């Protein structure tokens, strides 16, 4: 019942990991491949391998998570070599998704050229929102710099490309961004990365709980669902239908997933809850969603996709 | 133990209602005066009375609230006449706070000129984040327009003035705004208004839960505490010490208040939790904070104010 078409490919169900979670090593990626996820995405990579930030850099909270990982990753070539070899042995009803988060515009262009030049036939996700690098305004909060980068990208990049966006909080920003993105042949937008630079405090110790950046980190989980649904819905009513949506933020239960799909998401990614539970989450949440659909008489996601009702 | 000095005035404790909650009529305001709040603030006003948005416009949520009130208020002259008459009968160890939220730059200047010309001797709060008017980018997300307005204001306004800001999510935005505000003789900044334009869905009805704006509204409560603490802390390490801070966002318990004061807030405001519980919240949360302080050996807020430790 959760069969999905996205970016002209067929998936068994819309669920994926969110970039950054369970997707750093080839071993992690093979575990996602073995799970019941519909599709999976690599850790956002940079040209050089990176150790990332000092530890403690991820903390589980009652209502979600806070992190400032610092883009720890094994480097672009490691992920590219893995996906290229995994295309060479044909199996996943499913392109692999490949996230990049260069430390500059130049680095993102350089990685996109290598992807474009390679045989990669999967789907690439450009991270415009990589939030826990110290010293850089999220690129997707600078509308002019975003537009300039995308213009340069689409002078050469003809393979399927989505962008990973930070949350926006003002309807006029949704208007401005949809006007920028609508001029390109983008495959998708992925809404939302972490809510940026929140703070969690241990009141007993009177201190922050993560080490980097004086304790400020991206917030995920149940704290952010209201903003994530809003971002998915607000782009769903504004983007051209050529650009589809991946919804990420606060997905733990089948009900949370239902809600993103009702707003207009086509694939769904799970971050915080997958961190906590491990890839057994995918079997649990697919069953929760199917049970919701069965109670409502729904046999396919097209029965309620995008059909959130106003009052 | 909770005696506080702020804006050169003395208050019995730092707690207040947040603007918008329990502060629309004279009767509401007299109930906050009667309660144990240390101080209180009026509903944001406009020059003309406004009925505000269609109903359902406020909803209680398990983790906070969503609202799109539309700035329902009884109009500037009604609040000004009330505070002016309440200054005339001398009592509150405590200036009243007066919030304004003009529908334009002109209306805000017009109301500020009336306050400056009146005998008002309390404190004014200029709302730069009034989020549920349909058709207007939050003014405080437009740094150029914010700076231009504040420049004009401080050509004439000599009385104690604070600004109510929306949450920021990028450390560079904290830098830009602190640079703008630090050039003025502002009394305070009040961080945070709601998280803007979030969405809450009833999955059984498959619809949004508030009427105006296709169900998008400001989010308050426990959802937003990580963001509000970050915004208080980030302005506390950047603002000149002349500009003090009011923390608002997700305060329900003594521990939540403790955390905001640890970040640097001097006064605290309670929105969602006061909506739910009514003015008896002030007695409860004062006692909770006092108990935390007693357990730590603290006899005054200065023992821990702003002393949040990094790792
Ligand atoms: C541990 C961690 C690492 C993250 N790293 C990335 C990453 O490399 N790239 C990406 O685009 N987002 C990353 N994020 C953001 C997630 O992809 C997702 O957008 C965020 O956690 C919102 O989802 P959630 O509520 O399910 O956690 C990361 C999140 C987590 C918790
Ligand atoms: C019912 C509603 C009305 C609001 N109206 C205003 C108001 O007129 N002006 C103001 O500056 N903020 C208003 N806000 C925002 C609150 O002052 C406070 O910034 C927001 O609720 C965050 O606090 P909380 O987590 O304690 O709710 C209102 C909030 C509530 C829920
Ligand atoms: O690796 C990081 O810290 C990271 C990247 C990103 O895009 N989002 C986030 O929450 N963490
Ligand atoms: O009146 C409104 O809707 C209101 C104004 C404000 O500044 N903040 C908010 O949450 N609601």
């Amino acid at each position: 019942m959760l069969n999905t078409t996205f970016a002209n490919a067929k998936f068994a169900n819309p669920f994926m990991n969110a970039s950054g979670v369970h997707c750093m090593t080839i071993e992690d990626l093979e575990e996602l491949k073995a799970s019941q996820a519909g599709a999976y995405i690599t850790k956002s990579s940079t040209l050089e391998k990176r150790e990332g930030n000092p530890l403690a850099r991820y903390v589980d909270l009652e209502l979600g998570s806070i992190n400032s990982m610092g883009l720890p990753n094994l480097g672009f070539d490691y992920y590219l070599d893995y996906v290229l070899k995994n295309q060479k042995e044909n199996a996943q009803e499913g392109p692999i998704f490949f996230s990049i988060a260069g430390m500059s515009a130049a680095e993102n262009i350089a990685m996109l050229k290598k992807i474009q030049e390679s045989d990669f036939s999967g789907i690439t996700e450009l991270n415009l929102s990589c939030p826990n690098v110290p010293g850089k305004p999220q690129l997707a909060y600078d509308f002019e710099a975003t537009e300039k980068l995308l213009k340069e990208v689409f002078t050469f990049f003809t393979k399927p490309l989505g962008v990973k966006l930070p949350p926006y909080f003002d309807l006029v920003h949704f208007d401005i961004m949809a006007e920028i993105l609508n001029q390109f042949p983008l495959t998708y937008v992925n809404s939302v990365n972490s809510i940026g630079n929140g703070l969690f405090i241990d009141p007993e110790a009177e201190s922050v709980v993560i080490k980097p950046k004086d304790g400020f980190g991206g917030i995920g989980g149940a704290y952010i669902k209201p903003t994530a649904l809003a971002n998915v819905r607000a782009f769903y009513t504004r983007l051209k239908p050529e650009i589809q949506i991946i919804g990420t933020g606060g997905i733990e239960t089948g009900q949370d997933a239902f809600e993103h799909l009702l707003c207009g998401a086509t694939m769904l990614q799970i971050g915080t809850a997958l961190h906590k539970e491990g890839p057994a989450i995918f079997d649990r949440i697919i069953k929760e969603l199917e049970e919701i659909m069965n109670q409502k008489g729904y046999q396919s996601i097209a029965d309620f996709h995008g059909k959130l009702k106003s009052l």
